[PDB]
């Protein structure tokens, strides 16, 4: 027997994202990790620090999206969010891309295909039983699940695929049952250009009762639109961020001015606007608090190239000094390709990302550090670094300790993708003779 790094190796697609997280949940000594799996299925696993022994990976249940007839060979949108209710009951939302006709007619926005999915243990902080339960809409995309400290449990999702508002449920029974969705970005056709406003959020913890939302614009153009007719692309423009009390039911922008929802473009520009990236295209990254309550958000931006997902976007690092935004320099100088990270923040001065970027054909995932705002990062230790591979990652853990901060999944090929939990030095061993006898 040996140690390997890896605690699986059976990741398809992207097995990891940070817009679906937690990806990994911390509690009681045990780290909880989930990942997308063959048919694009969450699998769950988890690793108890005090005896280093690894328990699964487990399916937790069964998605549409790798059941498709044809179309895209994996379409990656469903792979698992988790969280852990007040009763120790380990919830897994997954599988959705927005739903299908097969559904019902999606009265907040349009479909895709694939249904999403809320799958509950059995029983408490076991990982290996699982049942459905399937009480929310299937209309969803990018689950993104927070509880906050008196149990009440808040899923974040798009209501349907592009055309569609972003919403949140909320249940204060566990998971058990969800409110009605709430609407708080809406989608709607523009009175100027031949395009719908979309969104893509990424919400998160604040302090106290609050839940932060950083997020882009998607010009979601219409077919034969757009310069010279280029049609429907990815692109996405600038970054945003609001706040949501969770007490009062209020949303407010930085500077606590309150807000009507939904939020509209027109809103947003002029009162939740962080930093435009011009002419840039932009995928969403993530956003946290520093220690005088002032949001840092990681936005990644890049040229267009004229490809259908524009061209190569970099991790830039935006702050609220307290008065104004200011930021956007790259957290890698000078680098041209593609990089993705989330961040720690303490003072607003110390940042550091865990950024994973490519140099050559290999992949890195390295820690960067600020002591000047975000204007400028270091690179200090390598975590993991793969030759002829990329790395996808997940958000840092919920309540990670040192030794197992974010999920590295190591993309060879689209299946039979190694995946790894790694920590301040580097990877979370497993036994070899374990992981073979428990792979599925
Ligand atoms: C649901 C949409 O349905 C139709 O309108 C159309 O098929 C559309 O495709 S599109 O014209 O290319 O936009 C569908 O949209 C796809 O699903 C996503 C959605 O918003 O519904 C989108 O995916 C996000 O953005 C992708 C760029 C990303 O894909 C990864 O990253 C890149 C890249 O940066 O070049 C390329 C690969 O596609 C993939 O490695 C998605 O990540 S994921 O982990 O693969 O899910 C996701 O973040 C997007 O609009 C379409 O892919
Ligand atoms: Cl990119
Ligand atoms: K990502
Ligand atoms: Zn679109």
């Amino acid at each position: 027997d040996r140690q390997v790094g890896y605690f699986a190796d059976n990741g398809v697609g992207n097995p990891l994202a940070i817009v679906q997280h937690p990806a990994g949940i911390h509690k009681n000594g045990i780290t909880y990790v989930s990942y997308q799996g063959p048919k694009e299925d969450p699998y769950i696993a988890s690793y108890n620090h005090q005896t280093g022994q690894w328990q699964g990976p487990f399916r937790a249940g069964i998605s549409e999206l790798g059941r498709r007839d044809g179309g895209k060979k994996f379409d990656n949108n469903g792979k698992p969010t988790m969280l852990i209710d007040d009763e120790g009951y380990i919830h897994i939302f997954y599988g959705g891309h927005g739903g299908q006709a097969s559904n019902g007619k999606n009265p907040l926005g349009n479909t895709h295909h694939g249904a999403n999915k809320h799958a509950v243990s059995k029983r408490p902080y076991d990982i290996s039983q699982w049942e459905d339960l399937n009480n929310i809409t299937p209309f969803g995309t990018y689950n993104q699940a927070i509880k906050m400290d008196n149990g009440d449990i808040y899923l974040f999702f798009r209501h349907g695929a592009h055309r569609s508002d972003w919403v949140y449920q909320k249940s204060v029974d566990n998971g058990r049952t969800f409110a009605s969705p709430v609407s708080f970005l809406k989608h709607k056709r523009r009175t100027d250009i031949d395009a719908v406003d979309s969104w893509y959020a990424w919400a998160g913890k604040g302090q106290g009762d609050n839940i932060i939302v950083s997020y882009d614009y998607h010009v979601c153009w219409d077919g034969g639109a757009g310069v010279n007719g280029r049609g429907h692309t990815t692109e996405r423009h600038d970054v945003y961020f609001m706040s949501f009390n969770t007490k009062t039911g209020e949303w407010s922008n930085v500077e606590g001015e309150k807000l009507v929802l939904p939020v509209t473009r027109e809103v947003a520009d002029e009162k939740t606007m962080a930093m435009r990236t011009g002419e840039l295209w932009t995928f969403n990254g993530s956003t946290h608090l520093d220690a005088q309550g002032q949001p840092h958000i990681a936005i990644n931006a890049g040229i267009d190239k004229g490809a259908k997902t524009g061209g190569p976007k970099q991790t830039r690092h935006v702050r609220w000094n307290g008065n104004e935004w200011v930021g956007g320099d790259k957290v890698i100088p000078q680098y041209e390709r593609v990089s993705r990270g989330d961040f720690m923040v303490t003072d607003p001065e110390n940042i550091r990302y865990l950024t994973t970027y490519n140099q050559d054909n290999d992949a890195v995932l390295s820690w960067w550090q600020s002591h000047d705002g975000g204007e400028h990062f270091v690179e200090d230790k390598t975590v993991l670094r793969k030759d002829n591979a990329s790395f996808a990652i997940s958000a840092f853990i919920k309540d990670a300790i040192p030794d197992a901060q974010m999920l590295v999944a190591e993309k060879v090929s689209d299946e039979g993708i190694k995946m790894y939990l790694v920590g301040e030095e580097g990877a979370v061993t497993r036994s070899l003779v374990d992981l073979k006898t428990a792979m599925p």
